[PDB]
């Protein structure tokens, strides 16, 4: 809703086909598809909405932005597309995490989520601090995500079954281990271990543990752990909105 997405040339969009079908056996291969969603989302995140500051062009590559303590770990996404993008010339930056991350849900079985070419890269960074805290809770949740990013409750719930792939790792974030018990299948798991409590082996964050004691996150969280076609759903509307903050008149 409210965007008009620019024209590209046909060969521009050659290669956006090319290079999803590149990415697909890319990340497959190097099992890497929770850090490339990772990557996509931590570009994207930056936005703020009442700016029009941040937000998913290219900068995340940077060694600026890359040196922000909540993307540790980041330079390696970096580094390993890059070989790919030297093959797509043609490509934005902007574009080519944002359809790695579309493709690092597609190939770990999640939702098909619409992508649309055309982001221009930005030549400066976001500021430091923008992207959420582990530690803190529902208000800071809604700080970020809902007055600076412009999204809904419903896609902060959705966006937090991320975790459903992936995991901490202690010389990161400082957290460790997996949300779920199969980290690179995309599926509601992340909601029925929510629910169920802390079995051992498992990761929840406190910034998880906030959706299950929120008056309007909570009966999202029950509708995502009984139907996992309305995570799929909602899922693919707020990763599409997230991949297009503040692009095509946003
Ligand atoms: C809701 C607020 C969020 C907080 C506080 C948060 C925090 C974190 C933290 C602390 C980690 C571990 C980093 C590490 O140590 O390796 C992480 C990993 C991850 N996050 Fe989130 N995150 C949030 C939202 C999201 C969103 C919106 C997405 C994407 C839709 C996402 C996708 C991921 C993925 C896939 C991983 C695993 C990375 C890997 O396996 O290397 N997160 N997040
Ligand atoms: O998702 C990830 O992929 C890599 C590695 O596990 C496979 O390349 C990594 O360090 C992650 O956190
Ligand atoms: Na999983």
């Amino acid at each position: 809703s409210g965007k008009s997405y620019p024209t590209v040339s046909a060969d521009y969009q050659k290669a956006v086909e090319k290079a999803k079908k590149k990415l697909r056996g890319f990340i497959a291969e190097k099992r890497c598809a929770p850090l490339m969603l990772r990557l996509a989302w931590h570009s994207a995140g930056t936005f703020d909405k009442g700016t029009k500051t941040g937000g998913p062009f290219g900068t995340i590559k940077h060694p600026a932005e890359l040196a922000h303590s909540a993307n540790n770990g980041l330079d390696i996404a970096v580094r390993l597309l890059e070989p790919l993008k030297a093959e797509f010339p043609i490509l934005s930056y902007a574009d080519f995490y944002q359809l790695a991350g579309v493709v690092a849900v597609e190939v770990t079985g999640g939702p098909e989520v619409p992508f649309h070419p055309g982001r221009e890269d930005k030549p400066e960074p976001p500021p430091e601090g923008r992207l959420p805290d582990a530690t803190k809770g529902s208000d800071h949740l809604r700080d970020v995500f809902g007055k600076a990013m412009g999204l809904t409750d419903q896609d902060i719930v959705a966006l937090s079954g991320g975790h459903t792939i992936g995991a901490a790792h202690k010389e990161r974030s400082g957290f460790e281990g997996p949300w779920t018990s199969n980290p690179l299948i995309f599926d509601n798991s992340y909601f029925t271990e929510l629910l169920s409590g802390e079995k051992e082996g498992l990761l929840q964050l406190p910034s998880d543990k906030a959706l299950l004691s929120d008056p309007v996150f909570r009966p999202l969280v029950d509708k995502y752990a009984a139907d996992e076609d309305a995570f799929f759903a909602d899922y693919a509307e707020a990763h599409q909105k997230l991949s297009e903050l503040g692009f095509a008149d946003a």
